[PDB]
């Protein structure tokens, strides 16, 4: 074919029922995730090519950056509950990896305050049980698919994107190939 198992994607030996249609995993500690987010805008270019009536989910993971890693997964859960993913994603990445000014939960909280979420509203969300389950969901979905590395994309719990098997000479070309692959897998 032109799209072969083991080449632009791999297939899960243990498929995952009821999974989100397009499921992406990242870490604010993950260097390629930074690339994927602010240089390549993968999430965004995938969205643009998906059929629709298809929803896109993105989750943070715990296995990078120890204690601060977990804090970031809760903070992402807060982002998700308040719907402020778009206002914090970039300063969260740059605070962990570029400026290195995120060193504690409090520094994470600063990013939200500066992004305009209110302390009262952030602390309330942070501590809410809706956020607890949303953390639980994030962990469960990573658990369901044997996740040991990020970035990672899964399409209906049975296909996993394999970017090592795509050309990287041209970034735009890598992105199109990536998204088209998601689209092909979407339709499968």
């Amino acid at each position: 074919a032109q799209y072969e198992d083991g080449k632009q994607y791999t297939t899960l030996e243990k498929p995952v029922a009821g999974a989100p249609q397009v499921l992406e995993f990242f870490s604010f500690f993950c260097p390629h995730c930074y690339q994927f987010e602010e240089v390549l805008h993968i999430s965004d270019n995938v969205k643009k090519k998906l059929p629709e009536g298809v929803k896109m989910t993105k989750y943070h993971v715990n296995f990078m950056g120890g204690d601060l890693g977990k804090d970031l997964t809760q903070a992402w859960a807060v982002a998700m509950a308040l719907g402020v993913e778009d206002k914090v994603t970039v300063p969260l990445f740059e605070g962990v990896q570029k400026t290195q000014t995120i060193r504690s939960a409090s520094d994470i909280r600063d990013v939200f305050i500066n992004a305009g979420i209110k302390g009262e509203e952030y602390d309330a969300a942070w501590n809410s049980f809706v956020v607890k389950s949303l953390v639980a969901q994030q962990e469960k979905a990573a658990a369901d698919v044997q996740l040991r590395g990020v970035p990672a994309m899964f399409v209906n719990g049975k296909y996993q994107l394999n970017p090592q098997g795509m050309d990287t000479s041209n970034m735009d070309v890598f992105v199109q190939q990536y998204a088209d692959t998601v689209k092909y897998l979407s339709e499968k």
